[PDB]
């Protein structure tokens, strides 16, 4: 029952981004992270430190693929999120495909609680999205004026953010083929509410001991089946996955 | 930079234990595990749930090719660990090899607080090490006289385990081909020690979202480097890979 998988293919630019192809329609939510072997999602508080040349490349050709990058508010913090940057040949390819020359970032909040001063709102091409909830997205809205367009995102409870919400308001806007990079309080919700897609997923062949927390945290426990589409891998040991459901 | 990955070859009941050959010699401690995409190591409390057939097999293979299964007192508990099984196949592979016809389980505990009634004593064709410290050495031995064969194996420290040590008592009773099956705080001393040749790691095809733990806890934060050795897959989407130092 076992097959021995290797590597088969080298992949020219042009059919990479066609392995991580968004849907020709519909809203999909994919998922990129990084985790070493034993379930690290965080070296030193954050995945850069496993995130080598290989998987950079995946992940700015993730980004360069969505049109909206969605992240948490304390991944933004954490991970100092600034605009997205594209390079003009990436810029090029997302005209080509009929996409704004950057992607837009999404700040997940229940809260609200954004500053107005945070590298998201400075060092940032597109004002970004901040998603959020009914009972807060108003005063979001005034305290970040000329900074973000604040989405309430609720759906029966105004005092939460419904993901499937979050997600169709983000394709009400066109903004259908997202990415979210986390994190993994985020990404656990999107588990939960059964509306993460994709999940692109980097492992990095390391182990880092326990300290890290996993690319999932909160207090859910599913068990939703997913597909196995593709493993690439480069010189380096990484194996880039990308797993669909169901 | 990207190479595709896919089935070139299934393999035969020969080549599979040829894939987790243990080195010809000197001691080999590999690991082996289960984790989910999202780095949960337990579904429910074991990692059973996520063990399908696919990876019983596997899982089976490594003890099949051991000399003795390493497994921390707490798995032992709370996955139900019972004597290793060796079917007739097995126990014939086993002794062309030259070994046992059973492995042997080496239960580790810095306690050394094991009941003389637990079903790794009970349900079981050869009685098991205890891979303990100096210090609880003797009073454990006495407490397990005719159920366990207890070792000390403290290094410097006689209150604690040296797991250098421990991979060297082992190897001393010509128990060198080592895989251990955790748990993840038992792993996570494998790794702090840098003693850990091999992970035997299955990716699971699911996500569980952020309540279960890792297959490596504890304070550990190392950053050990691991070689993707292979990488097989069966139809259900399940990478069974191996890694090695370093
Ligand atoms: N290995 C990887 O791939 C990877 C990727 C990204 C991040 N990380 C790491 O994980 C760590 C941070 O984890 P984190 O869980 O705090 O990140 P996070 O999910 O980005 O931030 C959590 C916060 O974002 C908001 N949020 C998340 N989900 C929400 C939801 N469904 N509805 C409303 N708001 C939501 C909440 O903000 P409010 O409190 O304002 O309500 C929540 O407190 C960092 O160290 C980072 O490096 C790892
Ligand atoms: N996904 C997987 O592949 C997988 C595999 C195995 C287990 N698990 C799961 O993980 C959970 C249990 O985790 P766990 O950390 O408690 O398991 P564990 O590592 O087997 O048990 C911990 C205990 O074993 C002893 N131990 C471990 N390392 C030691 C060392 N270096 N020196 C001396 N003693 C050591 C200690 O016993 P004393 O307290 O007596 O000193 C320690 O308290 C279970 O739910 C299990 O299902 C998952
Ligand atoms: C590619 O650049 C970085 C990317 C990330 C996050 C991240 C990195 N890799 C993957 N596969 N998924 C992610 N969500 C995190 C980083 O550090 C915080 C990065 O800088 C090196
Ligand atoms: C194969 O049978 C089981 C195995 C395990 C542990 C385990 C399972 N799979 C892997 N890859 N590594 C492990 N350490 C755990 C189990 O449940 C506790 C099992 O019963 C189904």
């Amino acid at each position: 029952p076992l097959r021995l998988l290797s590597s088969v293919h080298y992949l020219t630019d042009g059919e990479l981004p066609q392995l991580y192809d968004y849907p020709d329609d519909g809203t999909w939510l994919r998922a990129n992270f990084i985790s070493s072997l034993d379930g690290g999602a965080t070296v030193d508080g954050t995945s850069g430190a496993m995130a080598g040349p290989g998987d950079r490349f995946v992940f700015n050709l993730l980004r360069e693929l969505a049109d909206v990058i969605v992240v948490g508010v304390g991944t933004v913090r954490i991970e100092g999120y600034s605009g997205v940057r594209m390079g003009v040949v990436q810029r090029q390819h997302r005209q080509a495909r009929g996409q704004s020359e950057v992607p837009q970032l999404a700040i997940v909040t229940r809260s609200g609680r954004l500053d107005r001063d945070m590298a998201v709102f400075t060092r940032t091409e597109m004002a970004p999205l901040v998603l959020t909830t009914t009972a807060v997205a108003d005063d979001t809205r005034q305290r970040l004026a000329g900074l973000a367009e604040v989405i309430a995102c609720s759906g029966d409870d105004p005092g939460t953010v419904d993901e499937a919400v979050l997600v169709s308001q983000l394709a009400a806007r066109g903004l259908r083929r997202i990415l979210t990079e986390g994190g993994p309080t985020l990404l656990g919700t999107f588990v939960e509410r059964d509306v993460l897609d994709e999940l692109c997923l980097t492992i990095a062949p390391y182990v880092v001991g326990g300290l890290a927390r996993r690319i999932v945290t909160g207090p859910g426990q599913v068990l939703t089946r997913m597909r196995c589409a593709h493993v690439l891998t480069d010189d380096s040991g990484y194996l880039y996955t990308r797993y669909v459901k169901t």
